[PDB]
């Protein structure tokens, strides 16, 4: 997150950090035994990390549960990026409690104007790179369709939206993708992708989730 803020401990319960040996994506907790994340994560050997604050210092509330399958959408397209979604079942589930909570699914989309936030622990720089240690946060709002689709004409698919600040200065970055946008306590976008960061008139791009309701009901009934 660049112009983000410290969060604040366990404050954002739902978050997820995907690690094998580091940290490389968010995600978040959608029932105690199923993260959300994006598709771009996917690697074999992913250790789900719950109920963490910083990454690097063992402090308590943290679960620690491997991947059981990680469940790419079926239409994923790396090039576009367009179905950048993924189902990750933990190899057992996690004990819910305060500082480890699941997220509600939208049942509506979600409106240009709605703010939500978005929060990991991905590079906190525009210019260069600095990895936090503890979980970034970012209020953003997201942005009109139009809006969205002039900043990146051809590459706007219906499952995509734009939240943020086209002054630039605040954004969602590597490291980040995979983890929550919520919005209303509803998880709506996916960090997915974007042009730089906190770049200018480049906003981030997300996955809608709101779009796959379905077809992550259905993929965890049946997994
Ligand atoms: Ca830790």
């Amino acid at each position: 997150i660049v112009g983000g803020y410290t969060c604040g401990a366990n404050t954002v319960p739902y978050q997820v950090s995907l690690n094998s040996g580091y940290h490389f994506c968010g995600g978040s907790l959608i029932n105690s035994q199923w993260v959300v994340s994006a598709a771009h994560c996917y690697k074999s050997g992913i250790q789900v990390r719950l109920g963490e604050d910083n990454i690097n210092v063992v402090e308590g509330n943290e679960q620690f549960i491997s991947a059981s399958k990680s469940i790419v959408h079926p239409s994923y397209n790396s090039n576009t990026l367009n179905n950048d979604i993924m189902l990750i079942k933990l190899k057992s589930a996690a004990s819910l409690n305060s500082r480890v909570a699941s997220i509600s699914l939208p049942t509506s989309c979600a409106s240009a104007g709605t703010q939500c936030l978005i929060s990991g622990w991905g590079n906190t720089k525009s210019s260069g790179t600095s990895y936090p240690d503890v979980l970034k946060c970012l209020k953003a709002p997201i942005l009109s369709d139009s809006s969205c689709k002039s900043a990146y004409p051809g590459q706007i698919t219906s499952n995509m939206f734009c939240a943020g600040y086209l002054e630039g200065g605040k954004d969602s970055c590597q490291g980040d993708s995979g983890g929550p946008v919520v919005c209303s306590g509803k998880l709506q976008g996916i960090v997915s992708w974007g042009s730089g960061c906190a770049q200018k008139n480049k906003p981030g791009v997300y996955t809608k989730v709101c779009n796959y309701v379905s077809w992550i009901k259905q993929t965890i009934a049946s997994n």
